[PDB]
């Protein structure tokens, strides 16, 4: 518990630190990113980078992929009717797929998935993927503000590992939750990932915006986590596009 | 034979005619465009429009959709060793999955699934998709300035009803086309297409761009063929895109 808000284990690859408090601006928090490539890490703010938070809706990604795993949702069918009940935003409020669902971050959609999985499948899974601290606690919204918690070093390395590694996940499991992530793509790039965004009284008090660029020549994952300042998903994904584009990942 | 070289039908639908010869300049050809949300037609240059030419690698999309319905290729895997034989692209003389075959016109790929695919099937599945002439002829690239001939309002007809209509063609059959299609995307829009261009005596002489844009309010197929100045599908494709730019599709 002393240690289950911080990620000790060191780095057995190669990494730099870097100075991005400028585009950091007037918010708080670390940004982490991997190379396939260079089999190599680059930190801003390492000690922040190691600190664990709540996942918010960065977990659906896991959920996701757990329900494809599950064949709660398949290739060919990912829909889900609408309950009728009123929701504080209004795209959540209509029938969803896996692709709108986690383009809107329709909670309800993944809470359903959630569900209908044994605690075991889950327990055994945050084990194998070692996601952060592994904690289920009461096995309701855990991962949201509650007992489940990662740090934004590991959010890059255990997503990193789930869709490089010859896991128990089948390809096509992967390749459609990889469908539902994508976000921009051109000549140069295509870009996947997934906001997080956390409110207290009012108050956005945790940001992530975690996802991986394809270029033709490398393939990156990332992760930016606010702790202070405004630390909103939305501020988290533009803050991640100008670091990536200003290290030229994104040109 | 004196009428297959020619898409008489009428069209059953509302149809407005544009002028785009400023985009179109030295180049000569037609655009066709169809709106789902208005179940109604934009042509540039009909009678051009319902000339029939040679579909050369436009009918790569549906030799994939026929490979995706004949199992020949999968979601889990749709990858293709090469053979060790040179071709006069680099990009062709390595390991193909669909994406890669599609992105890059690799021939050989295609051609491999054409080989798998009885005649008679080939021949139900034209029928059904009022496939141009239908021409099948000796079966043998019948696709490249052969015998199948299809028209440049045909190319947008039978695209959207292929994938628009429930067909005996699966949804995730179709997703998967759709991904390997997929070109550009942001905020606004999704593009997905595919160019076709012919050589002959070292001139440029048939210039495809056919595909379809969705947006958040509509979604769009359409068409460019180009018949004489430098009529190559990428000339195809960047005047599909001035013309769609300037229409208000891609903002
Ligand atoms: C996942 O982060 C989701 N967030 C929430 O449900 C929470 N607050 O959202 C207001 C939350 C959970 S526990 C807690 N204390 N607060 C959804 N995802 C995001 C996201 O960043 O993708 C949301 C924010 N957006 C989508 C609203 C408009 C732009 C960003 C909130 S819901
Ligand atoms: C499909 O159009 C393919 N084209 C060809 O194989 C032919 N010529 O290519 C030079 C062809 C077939 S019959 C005939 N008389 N000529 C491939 N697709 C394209 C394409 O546009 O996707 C290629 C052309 N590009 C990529 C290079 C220059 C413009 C675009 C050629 S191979």
């Amino acid at each position: 518990s002393i240690t289950d808000y911080n990620y000790k284990k060191p780095l057995h690859n190669d990494y730099q630190i870097l100075d991005k408090s400028k585009i950091f601006g007037s918010n708080s928090g670390s940004f982490v990113m991997y190379s396939m490539a260079a089999d190599a890490y680059y930190i801003y703010n390492e000690k922040e980078s190691r600190k664990r938070y709540s996942p918010n809706s960065t977990y659906k990604i896991y959920l996701a992929m757990f329900g494809l795993d599950r064949h709660i949702i398949n290739d060919e069918n990912s829909r889900m009717s609408w309950n009728h009940k009123h929701y504080p935003f209004d795209a959540w409020n209509k029938e969803q797929d896996l692709n709108t669902a986690m383009q809107n971050s329709v909670n309800w959609y993944f809470e359903r998935i959630s569900d209908q999985i044994p605690k075991n499948y889950t327990a055994t899974q945050l084990k194998q993927l070692n996601y952060g601290n592994k904690n289920l606690g009461s096995y309701k919204s855990y991962w949201m503000e509650d007992s489940l918690k990662i740090s934004n070093l590991e959010q890059v390395i255990v997503f990193k590992n789930m869709m490089e590694q010859n896991n128990h996940f089948s390809k096509k499991a992967k390749n459609q939750l990889s469908s539902s992530l994508l976000i921009k793509k051109n000549e140069k790039y295509e870009l996947y990932g997934k906001t997080g965004t956390g409110i207290v009284n009012g108050k956005y008090n945790n940001g992530w915006f975690v996802g991986y660029v394809i270029t033709n020549h490398d393939k990156y994952y990332f992760a930016t986590h606010l702790s202070d300042g405004k630390p909103s998903g939305k501020n988290a994904e533009l803050i991640s596009e100008k670091i990536l584009k200003e290290m030229g990942v994104l040109n």
